C-alpha cells in the first residue's frame, strides 16, 4: 500500500588514484582506491527523477583528483578533507561514507623513483559524518599467516554428527582481516596502523592456541590495552584447514610434515572485542 | 580500562553442497554454497580457549551433508531445518546465522540427467535466528542489465568541479543486486523469488529513468506493491559506465552507437525501500 | 655473451566495445574485448628504443573504436577488417594477433531496447596473418555441464600409489573450452559456432562415458564430421569431482545423492582432435 | 571423413602441497601448487574409452604427496622425481609436463614456527620430458613495479587515428611475467631464480626507457649475459597506464603529481630474448 524511502547513499565507488610527490629527486608514492558516497534529502531524486540535489558522482570523482593535487599526509587526513568538503558544501548533504584501500610500494634497491608492490597486506580506512559527528575505522585484510605448531583443538562437544578427531599439534592458519574505530580523530594514524598490525601479528605467533577463538580474542585484547584511541576492534578470522595426508595406504608415516592446504569449506570465527563501557553498537559497521 | 568479549559467532562457511533427486529417471539437480554459524555462550572459548561449547566447524559441516541426505524444497526450508536444529540442539546455543548461494542448472536438450550452468544470476538466502525470532532475507545477485536508450541525466547542480554534461540519452548498465526481508517464514520461496526477479527486471526496462535512483525506487516499489510478506528490500546498483566514444578526431560522427565499457570507477547507487511502518533496523542487516 | 631478438609482438589487450546496432526502434547489441598485436621489424625498438615504427598501442585502441562505427556482422568479420588493415597499411608491419571475447546479451521480456546479460558462455575468435596467410581460431569457453549419471570409471591400472574405487555410476562434470581451426576464411561464422556449441552439448549428453577422454573424443569427433570448413578442434576438460560423501557415520546411507563439489585440485584431459591429413602443428596454437 | 586423435594429454592439476620441514625447532615451510600431466599411447581410452593405459588423476595425486613426505631440496628437484618417476614407470607413458607455483613466507619476527605469507611474486617451474628429451622453464610472475620518471615515449608514427602527445617523462608501470628455459639439469635453481629476479629489477629500474620494449630488451639482455645455463627468456609485460590528470580546468596544474591508474585497455608488449644460435622454437612454449 504505502511505500517510503528509507536509507539511502550513492557517490563513486573505485577511483584509483596515485600521488607521486616529487619535489625533490627522491620520490614518493601514495597508491589508493578510493568510494565516495554521500547521504541526505535525496527524496526527489528517487520519487521523481528530479536530480538538483543530485551532485554528479563523476563530480565526486572529479574532486578526489583535485584534492589529491594539494597532497595529503595520511589516508584518513585525505578521506576528512573530503568528507568535510560535502557536508559542509550543500545544504542538502548531511552525511556520508568515504572509505580507501591503500596499496604499499617498496623501492627496488632504494632506488629514488622505481618501486615494487608490497601485495602481503592491503590497509582500509572508513570516514562516516552524520550531522555534527564523524568516525573513522581502519583495518588491515589480506594478510595471510600461518603457524606450523602450537596450535590444539580438543574438548569439544560431540553428537551424533560429530566425527572430527581431537588433536594437540595442528597447522593454524588464516587471512587476517581485522578493523578497529577510533574514539577521536586527533590520532597518529600511520604509527598506529603500522602498531596494531606488529601487535596483531605478535600475539597470533606467541599466543599458544587452544582454539581459533582464543587466538582471536588475544589479539584484539592486545590491541585495545596498547591503544587509547581505540574503542573496540573487529576481527573475521577463517580456519584455512591444512589436512595432515593420510600416507600408510604408500606404506609410509607423516609426522605432521605434508599437508593438503583445501580452499573450501573453512571454519569462519567473527568477534568484536571492546574497551568495557565503550559504545555497543556504533552506526559505522552497518554500512 | 577493561576488554570485553562483544557480539561474535563463528562455523563453517561455503560448504558446497549437491543433491541430486533419483527416483525416476527424470533427475533433479539442487546446488547449494552454504554457510553456518552459531551465536550464543562462547564466553570461554574466547578466555580461555575452553572448547566445551564449541559444537567443532567440522560438525555443522557434517550436519549440512546429513541434513541434505532427506531433501528440501527449497534453499530457505534448508536453512530453517539446519537453524532450528543448532539453536534447539544445544542450550547455550542461542540462535545464529545460516546462509547460502543457489545456483541454476538448466537440461541439455530435455536431457533426463545431462544439465548446464546457467550463470546468468545467483539466488541468495541468509537466515537469522534470534530465540524464537526467525528472520529471512532471500536476494539476486551477479544479474547484469542494460538499456541502450530510454535513459537521461540532468538538471543536476554545476559545483566548481562538474564538468559532465547534460543528456536525454544515454546508455544505463548496471548489475542487479537485491536482497528483500520477509515479515514471515510461511512464503512459497521458489513462486515469490520468480516474482520479484520478474519484477524487478520489469521496472528497470520499462522505466524512463531519469536517474539511476528512480530506476531503483520504482524496482522496489513494484516489490513491496505486489507482495505483502515483503517488509523491505534494499538494492545496491553500480551504474556501469559506457562511454559514447569520440570519434569527431577521426572524421566520424557516433549516434549513440560505439561505447567504451570501464571498468572502474563507477557510480554505486544504494537504497532501501520499506513498507510504511516497519521496522527500521532489523539485526539481519548487520550481518 | 651474444643476444638476439626472438619473437616479439606489441599491442593494445582487453579494449572494451559495445556496437548498439540502432538504425531501427529494435536495438542490437554486440559486446567485445578486442585485443590487438602487430608483429614485423621492431629491432631497432628493442636495442635502441627508436619508436619509428612503433603505431602506438593508443593508435591501435582509437583504430577499433573507428572501425567499429561502420559496424561488422560478425566478430570474426571484425578482427578480419582489423588484421588486414595494420599489415597493410604499414610496409614493416608483417602481420600480427587479433582477438577478441563475445559476450551475450538476452532481451528483457523482448524488450527493444532493454537487455540482461547471458553469462553461461563466452565466444572467442582469433586471427593470425603472417605475410600473404592468415588463420582463423573459434571457440567457446566457461561452459558448465554435468551429467548426474551415465559416467563410469573402471579398468585403470592399480600401482601402490592407487587408492581410488572402480565405479559404474558417478557424476561427471567439467567446463567446456574448446577451439577449432577453419580451413577457410569463407565461413558462416555464426552458424557454424552454434552448430558446433550444439555438437559438443549433445556429444557429452548423450554419450555414455567411460572416461573423460571419450566423452571429449566423441566430441570432437562430431564437429569435424560435421563441418567440412574445420581442420581440427582441441579441448581442454576439467574434471570437477564431486564426492559421494559418507553418511554411514550418521547412520545413513547415500544412494548417489549427496555430493561434495571440491575446488581443487581436479582432473584436467586434454587433447587434438584433428581430420587426417591436416597439418599437424599450425603456428597459431603458439600464441 | 576421416577423424584422429591428435596430441594430448591429461593428469591432476592444482595440487595444493605444503612441506613442514620439522626435524628441529626451526621449522621450514614449502608452498606449492603441483599439476601433473601425461604424454604417450592414450589411444583405446580415447577411441573405446578402455582405461588400461590410463594411471588414474587421482594416482598421480597421491604419488605427489608421497614424493613429498622425503622432502626435496627445490621446486625443480621435486618436478624431476616426479616426471621421471611416470616416464620410467610405465610403458605406455613416454614423457609429461610437470608444473609449479611456488609461495613464499616469511618468518613472524624471526619466530620459529609462525609465518606470514609474501605476495609479492609466484615462482614458476615447468618440466617436459620427451621420450629421451628434458627442459626446465623457470619463471616469475605477478611482480608489480613502477617508474615515477625516467620514462619517455615520443618519436612514433602517426596516423589519422592517432591522437597521442608524445613524452619525455611519464610513469612506466607493469606486471613482471617472465619465463626462462635452462639449457642443463646441473642449475643450483633457488640461487639462479633469485639471481634472475635481481637482474630484472635491475635492469627495469636503472634503464632510461624510450620504448617498454627497450626495457624489457635491457632486461632480457642482463639475463642471459649472466647466466651461462640460460638460452632464452620470454616476457609479456602490461603497460599499466597511469594518465596524467588534466586539472586546468578548475584552474590547477599538475607536474606529474596527480595519476588516474586505469585497469583496462593496456599496452602488451612481449618478446623473446635469446643466445645466439640457440633453439628457435623449443617445443615446451607449446605446451
Ligand atoms: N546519478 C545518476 O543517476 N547517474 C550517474 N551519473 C553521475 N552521477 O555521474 C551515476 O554514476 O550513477
Ligand atoms: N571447529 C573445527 O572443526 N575446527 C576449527 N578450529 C577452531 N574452532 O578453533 C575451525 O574453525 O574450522
Ligand atoms: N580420467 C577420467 O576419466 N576420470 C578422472 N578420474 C581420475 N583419473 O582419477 C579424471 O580426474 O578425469
Ligand atoms: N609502446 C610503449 O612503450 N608504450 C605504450 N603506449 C602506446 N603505445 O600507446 C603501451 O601501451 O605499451
Amino acid at each position: 500500500t504505502k511505500v517510503v524511502l528509507g536509507q539511502n547513499q550513492y557517490g563513486k565507488a573505485e577511483v584509483r588514484l596515485v600521488k607521486v610527490t616529487r619535489n625533490t629527486a627522491r620520490h614518493e608514492i601514495q597508491d589508493l582506491n578510493v568510494t565516495s558516497q554521500l547521504r541526505g534529502d535525496f527524496e526527489a531524486a528517487h520519487t521523481a527523477g528530479d536530480n538538483a540535489h543530485v551532485v554528479a558522482t563523476d563530480t565526486q570523482k572529479n574532486t578526489v583528483y583535485a584534492f589529491a593535487r594539494d597532497g595529503f599526509a595520511t589516508t584518513e587526513e585525505f578521506l576528512l578533507r573530503l568528507g568535510k568538503h560535502f557536508t559542509e558544501g550543500f545544504d542538502w548533504v548531511t552525511g556520508g561514507r568515504w572509505a580507501a584501500q591503500q596499496f604499499f610500494w617498496d623501492r627496488i634497491n632504494d632506488h629514488d623513483h622505481a618501486f615494487s608492490r608490497n601485495k602481503s597486506e592491503v590497509r582500509t580506512a572508513v570516514l562516516e559524518i552524520s550531522g555534527s559527528e564523524q568516525a573513522i575505522v581502519a583495518g588491515i585484510e589480506g594478510l595471510t599467516v600461518l603457524k606450523s605448531t602450537g596450535s590444539e583443538f580438543h574438548g569439544f562437544p560431540r553428537d551424533k554428527y560429530t566425527t572430527l578427531q581431537e588433536t594437540t599439534d595442528r597447522i593454524l592458519a588464516t587471512d587476517v582481516s581485522a578493523r578497529w574505530r577510533y574514539n577521536t580523530v586527533e590520532v597518529d594514524f600511520d604509527a598506529v596502523y603500522a602498531s596494531v598490525r606488529g601487535l596483531l601479528l605478535k600475539a597470533f605467533a606467541e599466543t599458544h592456541s587452544l582454539a581459533l577463538q582464543q587466538t582471536m580474542y588475544e589479539m584484539g585484547r592486545a590491541v585495545i590495552e596498547t591503544h587509547p584511541e581505540i574503542d573496540e576492534i573487529k576481527m573475521s578470522l577463517p580456519n584455512k584447514h591444512h589436512f595432515l595426508v593420510d600416507l600408510q595406504p604408500f606404506g609410509q608415516d607423516n609426522p605432521n610434515e605434508v599437508f593438503y592446504a583445501a580452499d573450501r569449506p573453512y571454519g569462519l570465527i567473527e568477534a568484536t572485542i571492546q574497551r568495557e563501557g565503550s559504545r555497543a553498537d556504533h552506526p559505522i559497521w552497518s554500512n
